[PDB]
RNA sequence: AGAUAC
């Protein structure tokens, strides 16, 4: 064991033996040494090479590496002082690899992402003197070798991130992104030399020289107010500001004391912490009249276009078109509900229902066919990509859906063509088709027999919203054939009795009530700068229209396991619990098969015990939805996990060579969660700074929920009323409150929006 | 933190 495979990571869950790189102790090794024991305190024991302990969250795990008293405690010493010593000695030349690949893998454009482990890889199979033989093709040979096995050296791992927050000092790195749920480094960004590194040494030099001379020239412009000077001569710290509250050099620390100096020479800023709202503020106040500014849209990992990388792949979508232009199902007539909001951009569903006896009905799920609009969905001539559209689309693995804006995955043209929902046209899907019995228990069972892929046509689509239907099936509304609705009411009954199945069969975990509320939405302007809140509405047509793609998504996973086929699925494992608090989680399951769903408060005592879900190249049990995989196809123009198993669904169904080897997939599967993870990440980011802006504008008392054991005195807690109004409270000394305690009056000190700051005291 | 839709 002097290397491991990735794939174990996905495997197995944070566990005693794991070796771990602490947000705390980000220059020392650890070992995690004991799991949480109970709800009252949710965290685990990690060890340090002294045998001091640390208890930690889950989540302060910033990299992991898989598995008589004082024997125990010697051989957990001796071995995280092992492994930092062999990590310590190749790190003088990881750096001056790190610099040397860095010279390849930058673009001159802007901000752009490596897989970690690739980045790992390079690493280890580099030999810097054959590097720098004027016989280049060497170093291009080694990142294609790259691809093989797909093991990896703990030891040249850890010095590879201590060598990237290195060199992030210098602005050569982005943020090391880890995800949560294997608790491990997914990607990180490769800043332009020139753009980033080189412009902000200029900068600094520019404003240290004649001791601080610019800095004193400009706080003094911004106190004598005249902002236009600045515009015209300083609009290099301008531009500074933006990057701070962006989010994009906040790790640069000689920038954080320019900036601290700054700040020190402006009146009204000089006692103020320096904190991302107050670059906002100030660069505010320096920038022409705008209506809202949302400065985390600067943020190069966020990566919306802006001149760029992605600015020039916009330029191909402006004016791409889908000219791929035949033995395809026709439905005919029979109607489509394609139930979505009437605020949505992509329609990637429709269901179909045939009643065929009382005991049994037949159901069609149309799904959007944009696979179709690509050579790749056939071409056996060309192994892998050779399209444009298709792998930038593949890039941004996600359609990226803010309050703030919308940046599809796919081209306009393309997403035009493709979306189902345009009445009376002929429009293309792929359909899966299968047969549902009622049983006699009252129960329903799923003839796996029934189950058919096509591809098909249709052309008939009922207008209809998650809110008609509802209204519909409340009577309120009439305006449908007696016929369509009555197969709604067939559709509704029949996902009652499928959510029934999945908790009482499948051991599903289904949540209650309270849990999206004060979700945000931004209302126009005498320009969308104005929040409204709402919750996510859990109704019928909701409920109808989630059980069916559950279970679209269940079966295909069956279907591509049955026939051997790569695909990108979807997991939850769970955490590794101590067996009291397995407990206090178990006394919480049955209560879902007995007809009481949890409350959040109730969550929160539970959320300290959860994991995330995780994308995975090959079937493993996604342990909420059921006991069962989970392979997504139900939208494949917003997730590129389900546009690749399309394109493996058309090359099948034809009988082609198919799209993918297994192989090519562990490669996309990390490049999506990494774009999965970062959405997560800037979706919370910026709903929370409007959430927060909101609370500023509404002007001090509020009832809060604790969700933290204090760490110096101090809780976390949330809002009831609000999903991302997460904050933290002061406790009051003349008293100590559990996780998922309210507390009703609570008196406001701080709020930072820009920086997701909320604090409190009691 | 799970799920659906977007
Ligand atoms: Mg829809």
């Amino acid at each position: 064991k002097l290397s491991f495979d990735p794939a174990e990571l996905l495997r197995t869950s944070l566990n005693v033996g794991d070796i771990v790189l602490l947000k705390q102790c980000t220059s020392e090794l650890t070992m995690c040494v004991n799991l949480p024991q109970s709800t009252t305190d949710p965290r685990y024991t990690f060890a340090k090479k002294d045998g001091t302990l640390v208890y930690a969250m889950k989540n302060s795990v910033i990299l992991r590496i898989p598995k008589p008293v004082l024997t125990r405690q010697l051989i957990v010493s001796f071995t995280l002082a092992t492994f930092t010593k062999f990590a310590w000695t190749q790190l003088p030349i990881v750096l001056k690899k790190l610099e040397l690949i860095h010279r390849y893998l930058q673009d001159s454009r802007g901000s752009k992402h490596v897989n970690f482990m690739s980045l790992v890889r390079i690493i280890k199979n580099l030999n810097i003197k054959e590097a720098t033989d004027a016989i280049d093709a060497y170093v291009r040979k080694v990142i294609d070798e790259s691809m093989s096995n797909k093991s990896i050296d703990p030891t040249t791992l850890l010095a590879t991130y201590w060598g990237v927050r290195e060199q992030q000092q210098n602005n050569l790195w982005g943020s090391v992104y880890t995800n949560t749920a294997l608790l491990s480094p997914t990607t990180v960004a490769v800043l332009p030399l020139k753009k980033a590194h080189l412009f902000y040494q200029e900068v600094i030099t520019r404003l240290e020289s004649n001791d601080y001379q610019e800095i004193k020239a400009f706080a003094k412009l911004v106190n004598d107010k005249d902002y236009h000077s600045i515009a015209k001569r300083y609009d290099y710290i301008r531009t500074l500001l933006n990057d701070y509250a962006a989010g994009n050099i906040e790790e640069n620390a000689v920038l954080t004391t320019i900036i601290s100096k700054i700040f020190r020479h402006i009146d009204m800023y000089r006692d103020q912490d320096v904190t991302r709202s107050l670059c906002g503020k100030l660069l505010v106040e320096i920038s022409p009249q705008s209506n809202s500014s949302n400065f985390i849209l600067g943020n190069w990992d966020l990566n919306i276009p802006k001149s760029g990388i992605s600015s020039v792949e916009q330029k191909l979508y402006d004016t791409a078109m889908p000219t791929i232009v035949t033995d395809r199902y026709d439905f005919g007539d029979m109607p489509v509900f394609c139930i979505d909001s009437e605020d949505a951009h992509e329609i990637n569903d429709g269901i179909s229902i045939e009643e065929l006896d009382g005991v049994r009905s037949r159901i069609h799920i149309h799904i959007a066919d944009p696979a179709g609009l690509f050579p790749e969905s056939f071409d056996y001539t060309k192994s892998g990509i050779s399209d444009d559209v298709l792998r930038v689309s593949l890039k941004r693995a996600f359609t990226t859906y803010l309050p703030d804006l919308v940046v599809p995955m796919l081209p306009k043209s393309f997403c035009n063509r493709a979306d189902l929902g345009k009445h009376d046209r002929k429009t293309e899907t792929i359909s899966f088709s299968f047969e549902l019995v009622n049983k006699e228990d009252g129960g329903l069972h799923v003839d796996y027999d029934t189950f058919q892929v096509r591809l098909g046509i249709v052309s008939n689509f009922p207008k209809v919203t998650y809110d008609k239907v509802d209204s519909i099936l409340n009577g309120d509304d009439n305006s449908l054939p007696s016929k369509q609705k009555k197969q709604l009411e067939l559709l509704h009954t029949l996902a009652t009795k499928l959510l029934h199945k999945r908790i009482h069969d499948d051991n599903a975990v289904v949540f209650g009530d309270g849990f999206n509320k004060g979700l945000v939405s931004l209302s126009p302007d005498d320009e969308l700068c104005i929040p409204t809140f709402y919750d996510q509405s859990q109704t019928k047509s909701t409920l109808l229209v989630s059980e069916f793609m559950i279970l679209t998504n269940k079966l295909c996973a069956a279907f591509f396991q049955e026939n051997k086929i790569p695909g990108v699925y979807r997991c939850y494992n769970g955490l590794n619990l101590g067996n009291q608090a397995k407990a206090q989680f178990e006394l919480l399951k049955e209560n879902i098969k007995l007809g009481k769903l949890p409350s959040l408060k109730d969550i929160t005592k539970i959320s300290s015990q959860l994991s995330s879900s995780f994308y995975s190249p090959f079937p493993l049990p996604h342990k909420m939805i059921g006991n069962t995989a989970y392979l997504t196809v139900t939208s494949p123009m917003r997730r590129g996990p389900d546009l690749i198993n399309h394109l493996q669904l058309h090359r099948f169904l034809k009988k082609l060579p198919l799209c993918f080897k297994q192989e090519y997939l562990d490669q996309y599967v990390w490049s999506f969660q990494a774009r999965a993870d970062i959405l997560k990440i800037f979706q919370r980011h910026s709903s929370t700074y409007w959430t927060l802006k909101h609370l500023e504008q509404s002007g001090k008392t509020h009832d809060v929920i604790v969700t933290s054991v204090p760490q110096n005195g101090t809780v976390n807690c949330l809002f009831p009323e609000y999903s991302y109004a997460r904050g933290t409270l002061k406790l009051d000394p003349a008293m100590i409150p559990r996780i998922g305690d309210t507390i009703r009056h609570c008196k406001v000190e701080s709020i930072h929006p820009l920086d997701g700051i909320l604090t409190l005291t009691h």
